[PDB]
């Protein structure tokens, strides 16, 4: 079913990109997310503990936590055996895309411009991030591959923040968008994350009543 | 043969990406926008009606109808029954390029990076749009690509203007532009339609005397 | 050994993209900058001549000569043939990167996006180059992709400048710029080529000590 990344998306306004770098931090993280109602949670394979911090994050009751940076059909394997209800990379291959459908994974590519949207349909899937948003022509170059793949829905993320990001959910082909403003870089402060995760939790929706 | 699409790129040098929201616009648009000689038509398959709408205006004398957003062989396919004299894409995929060589179909695909160009020369195809223009560096992106591959020869869509056309036009490794502004949204306007198109119609071109 | 391309890379700050347009240019050029310490020298297959170039070039000694503009296999044999010790392309096909990894060629393709490095991963390659790195987002695009794809190590091209070259250099992720600034159009003036490529040459960078 492909519909499942279309469901997942729905769920919350913005979803959290974590890069762990303390695995310590990985629990606090994801219960001042979940307390934030930020609970669909992407975490970013791109550090040592990453695939401990799944299974920790995990134990969080509420948290539907999903595995970023994909990159290959292996290591959506790995995160795959660890549970993970989710996949985000942050491009398309054919060999990673076919592996998803076959294995029934939730799988959610990145697209940075029409090339990867026609591989993502001609795989079966219609639901991308828009990566790296704010680098490949924001808003006015999403509104462009809106308008052209009509059936497609997105989810932009890359240099998005608190401010931009009521602007691209006005757009209704827009279902959510991924940022990291909600975990600053440092020590976490779960007071603070879970009052941003609240504010952006509170986003108004185009898409999603 | 795929001098094809480069005698179809040559004709005007403005070609019109038509949405037909209302079928019953076809014909008095294909008819106004021949009569400013920009009779080579892009009919976007974005909508319901759009190969009806390409049946109507393939009626209007003077017209070189072809299909765009063909995403796939069999919208390729379908398009080529409904008489189309040519084919436009936002991007270009393996399948797709293949499909539109082995049918003999004037393929006009997309391109945004040089790994597209790469591909499409893999196929045998030599000519592009560089879509969508003005949000993946405009004309100064253009020229970067244009000055790498000498022989390939480009039509920009995408954000393009009545003030930016003739700008990307001095370039001599364009043969044309894309656009809808020469169909304004709303109910068409023949004679505006018209006048509009008389105008892109006399626009100078390095590549086309 | 894939780790060729990356010793390359770290060899010089900046490595000149040649576009020859007269042969007879060739050997006072390759002297002038191998003279101003860039001696890994990019000689592009954009001009009739450039093979020939390539072979008068190597005759230089100090010159470490690759081929850019390699768009297909066949070209990589072309340069192969002519002692190219590494290869440049403007972006990466499968069939190109599978050429190279079998014929044990020292490929450094550019890419514009993620679905271009999670190609290049899928073949075993991590080196590439950022091109056009101006027209694609440049640094702030850069950064970006170098945080997403933490084992990749890039070469910026395409608008390079010598005042935006340090800065680029400053993040470790990069090993080297390409840039044309170091030859101006016109007929070479060795002394002031070889000035350029000194001040070049000692650009301090992150990655290199």
């Amino acid at each position: 079913a492909m519909r499942d990344i279309d469901s997942v998306m729905r769920l919350a306004p913005v979803m959290p990109v974590l890069v762990i770098e303390d695995i310590a931090d990985a629990k606090p993280i994801a219960e001042a997310l979940v307390a934030g109602g930020l609970n669909v949670l992407e975490v970013t394979l791109r550090t040592p503990c990453a695939l401990e911090a799944i299974k920790i994050m995990k134990e969080v009751p509420g948290a539907v936590v999903g595995a970023g940076t994909v990159l290959n059909a292996k290591m959506l394997d790995q995160a795959q055996e660890a549970g993970c209800e989710f996949f985000v990379s942050p491009g398309l291959t054919a060999d990673l895309g076919k592996h998803a459908v076959a294995q029934k994974a939730a799988l959610l590519p990145g697209v940075a411009n029409a090339a990867d949207v026609m591989l993502g349909l001609d795989l079966g899937l219609d639901r991308f991030k828009f990566f790296p948003a704010e680098n490949i022509g924001g808003l006015p170059a999403l509104k462009s591959m809106a308008s052209v793949f009509r059936q497609v829905r997105f989810c932009p993320t890359g240099g998005i923040t608190p401010t931009s990001a009521p602007k691209y959910l006005e757009n209704p082909s827009i279902l959510c968008v991924g940022g990291s403003w909600v975990v600053p870089a440092g020590k976490p402060d779960v007071a603070k994350i879970t009052a941003l995760a609240k504010e952006a939790s509170a986003f108004k929706r185009a898409a999603v009543a």
